[PDB]
């Protein structure tokens, strides 16, 4: 599994969350999103294989996943309280972070 697989894992589990009926299902999918975000954060995106590991672009990339993981944790907290609809709405906003921070490097 590489960075592209991790990106598609995020997409598949966002669909799981969208279609979920209860908080347990949302928690499972958020778990897989968090795992894939951690794996992707350690990868070097194609457009940045050029750059040095501490370039402003690579810091952008890794920090986009720090923000994403923190937002996944916020959604997990909602799901852990039984707030299914709140957690699903939070998951929708994970696409805003994913698209704005990370997409420009794939």
């Amino acid at each position: 599994a590489d960075l592209e697989d991790n990106w598609e894992t995020l997409n598949d589990n966002l669909k799981v969350i969208e279609k979920a009926d209860n908080a347990a299902q949302v928690k499972d999918a958020l778990t897989k999103m968090r795992a894939a975000a951690l794996d992707a954060q350690k990868a070097t995106p194609p457009k940045l294989e050029d750059k040095s590991p501490d370039s402003p672009e690579m810091k952008d990339f890794r920090h986009g996943f720090d923000i994403l993981v923190g937002q996944i944790d916020d959604a997990l907290k909602l799901a852990n309280e039984g707030k299914v609809k709140e957690a699903q709405a939070a998951a929708e906003q994970l696409k805003t972070t994913r698209n704005a921070y990370i997409q420009k490097y794939l």
